[PDB]
């Protein structure tokens, strides 16, 4: 019973290139909201929350373009906002109202601020910050985000019942950041999450230079397993895998972050063009604004794991213009004291069409399980730890400060 409610053209405004690029986009009963380079001729794959307009709010700006239009929705703990524009005001009345109409179709169906201690800003956002945090009573570490509670929630009520069930509807992973505490106060709501102190993957890996191929295996291997979970359970595209995104615990475990919030980007001057952050783990399909999904993450897989093997960045360039084309045209190239193996995995994963990359298929994350490089890892002993981490941070417990101490000035 999905059908299309709405389609045509329209203006988005780059995520990260923030420029806007003529799309054609699809409005379906099911909430997605998909746009592509061109109007696709074609389904058959389970929809992605990513593009979802359930539970969202639509507003109507003339800032910073007359006709401006934006979705802006809280998915897990981020806030993330899709700008678009019209030719006229009556054509952004339709698309609206229509966005509104299927969002409205799919509606049918105690923690303070003085338990924690301050200790570091760890990001600015738009829409509220995040900062790490130290329980009082245990002296765990977390990080906390805050963010303003207008552009999430109009109701008390409703953002209470926000607070009570991301606590309750926390993925139970092993092996991403969980989501521990959820409180609001009269102008703010804060996300609670555990915070790992076993050390940032890009101080590790800058010490040690590069990771042998057996241990970016069993990094990889539990990369594997959280983002097969995100995908086949919680039906989301991660589209954040980056080395500064990977974190260690006291065990030297991996942990997938969830400590992001949405920036504006930095003006460079250049041609008065913004860019959000650094653009080099960025896959090409995200890039280019294109229309993407779980093939995604495992080019950021690619870009994890080519760092860790080869001791650096797939692509690097001073300028971001050139950096850009390398992203998108330069094919990848490999140290001579790269494995057969290892090189078959990263050029997999490294492929610049997403139809054609390791994982891109409909099997997803089964595709690069059952790839060589992972032979004789089983699989279920990924998800339940039995792997015996090859690296064991320096710290006596979870509480243990090392990683947060003047050590890592080395
Ligand atoms: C330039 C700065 C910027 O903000 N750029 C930008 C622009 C537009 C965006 C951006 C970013 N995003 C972000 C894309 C990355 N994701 C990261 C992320 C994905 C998924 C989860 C997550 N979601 C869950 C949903 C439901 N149940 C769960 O259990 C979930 C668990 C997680 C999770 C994943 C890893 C570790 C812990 C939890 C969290 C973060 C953030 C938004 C974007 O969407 N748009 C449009």
């Amino acid at each position: 019973d999905v059908a299309i409610v709405k389609e045509g053209w329209l203006h988005k405004r780059g995520e990260y290139i923030k420029t806007w690029r003529p799309r054609y986009f699809l409005l379906k009963n099911d909430g997605t909201f998909i746009g592509y380079k061109e109007r696709p001729q074609d389904q058959r794959e389970a929809p992605l929350n990513n593009f979802s307009v359930a539970q969202c709010q639509l507003m109507k700006t003339e800032r910073p373009r007359p006709n401006t239009f934006i979705i802006r929705c809280l998915q897990w703990t981020t806030v993330i906002e899709r700008t678009f524009h019209v030719e006229t005001p009556e054509e952004r009345e339709e698309w609206t109202t229509a966005i509104q109409t299927v969002a409205d179709g799919l509606k049918k169906q105690r923690v303070t601020m003085n338990e924690f201690e301050y200790l570091k800003l760890l990001g600015k956002g738009t829409f509220g910050k995040v900062i790490l945090v130290k329980e009082k009573a245990t002296g765990r570490y977390y990080a906390m985000k805050i963010l303003k509670k207008e552009v999430i929630v109009a109701k008390d009520e409703v953002a209470h019942t926000l607070t009570e069930n991301r606590v309750l509807q926390n993925s139970r992973h092993p092996f991403l950041t969980a989501l521990k505490y959820s409180f609001q106060t009269h102008d703010r709501l804060c996300f609670v999450m555990e915070y790992a102190n076993g050390g940032e993957l890009f101080f590790h890996l800058s010490r040690e230079r590069v990771f042998s191929e057996d241990r970016a295996r069993f990094y990889g291997a539990e990369i594997v397993s959280a983002l097969d979970y995100l995908h086949s359970e919680k039906n989301v595209v991660y589209r954040d895998l980056k080395l500064e995104n990977l974190m260690l615990d006291k065990d030297g475990h991996i942990k997938i972050t969830d400590f992001g919030l949405c920036k504006e980007g930095i003006k460079d001057g250049a041609t008065m063009k913004t860019f959000c952050g650094t653009p080099e783990y960025l896959a090409p399909e995200v890039l280019e604004d294109n229309d993407y999904g779980r093939a995604v993450d495992w080019w950021g897989l690619g870009v994890v794991m080519y760092e860790m093997m080869c001791g650096r960045l797939p692509f690097y360039n001073q300028d971001h213009e050139k950096l850009f084309e390398l992203i998108l045209m330069e094919e990848i190239r490999f140290p001579r004291t790269l494995g057969p193996e290892a090189k078959s995995l990263l050029s997999g994963l490294l492929k610049k069409d997403p139809k054609q990359r390791l994982g891109g298929g409909s099997e997803d994350a089964k595709e690069i399980m059952q790839h060589r490089f992972f032979a004789g890892i089983v699989w279920q002993h990924v998800y339940e730890k039995k792997l015996s981490p090859p690296f064991k941070p320096q710290v006596t417990s979870e509480t243990d400060t090392r990683y947060f101490d003047e050590e890592f000035t080395a």
